[PDB]
C-alpha cells in the first residue's frame, strides 16, 4: 500500500534539541512555512493526522482536511518530555539512538508505541497521506531496513509493508 508519511514542520524544541512527544507545542513560523510548501506537492489522497496541534496544523497548511487519530501520535516521553538531549542520561540517549530498549519514565515503551503505529497502518484500505511525527516515520523506515531520519516538514512515500518509494524534501 502506497503511504505518504509526513513529518510535521519545525517546533521550537525541534530546534533546541529537546524531546518532544505528547507536549502539544505549536509550529514555529518556519514550521508553518515548511507545511505550506507541501501544498500541491503531495498527492491529494485522503488524509489522516495525529491529534497533536503541530500535526493538525501541518495538514491544514498543506491543503488537507485530515481525520484525527491518536494512534499517529509521537511516542509519549513521560517525565522526559522537554528533556534537554545534552543532559539526558546516556542510558536513555543510547536506547533512543539504537531505537531499542527504551521506555521513558511515565511515557510509552518503544514496543507499545510501534505496535499502535503499525496496527494503524494495517487498518488502511487505500493509499493515503499521514501527517505524523519523526518517531513514527523512523519506526516505519527502520522496519523497512532503511534509516528513518528525515527533516521536519518533509515526506517519504512507502510501499508498505515492502519498501520505500520516494523521499520528498524541499
Amino acid at each position: 500500500m502506497e503511504l505518504w508519511l509526513v513529518r510535521h514542520g519545525e517546533t521550537l524544541w525541534n530546534r533546541e534539541g529537546r524531546l518532544l512527544g505528547w507536549t502539544d507545542l505549536p509550529l514555529t513560523a518556519e514550521g508553518e512555512a515548511q507545511a505550506r510548501r507541501l501544498k500541491g506537492a503531495l498527492p491529494s489522497l485522503p488524509a489522516f493526522s495525529s491529534d497533536l496541534l503541530r500535526a493538525r496544523r501541518t495538514a491544514e497548511l498543506a491543503g488537507f482536511s485530515p481525520r484525527m487519530y491518536p494512534e499517529l501520535r509521537e511516542i509519549h516521553f513521560g517525565a522526559l518530555e522537554g528533556a534537554l538531549w545534552e543532559t539526558l542520561d546516556p542510558r536513555y540517549k543510547e536506547a533512543l539512538l539504537r531505537f531499542q530498549g527504551f521506555h521513558p519514565p511515565g511515557g510509552e515503551s518503544l514496543s507499545a508505541f510501534q505496535e499502535r503505529v503499525f496496527r494503524f497502518l494495517e487498518g488502511l484500505k487505500a493509499p493515503a497521506v499521514l501527517f505524523t511525527h519523526g518517531g513514527v516515520v523512523r519506526a516505519v523506515l527502520r522496519a523497512l531496513g532503511e534509516d528513518g531520519l528525515v527533516p521536519p516538514g518533509s515526506a517519504v512515500a512507502v510501499d508498505w509493508p515492502r519498501r520505500v518509494l520516494v523521499r520528498l524534501a524541499l
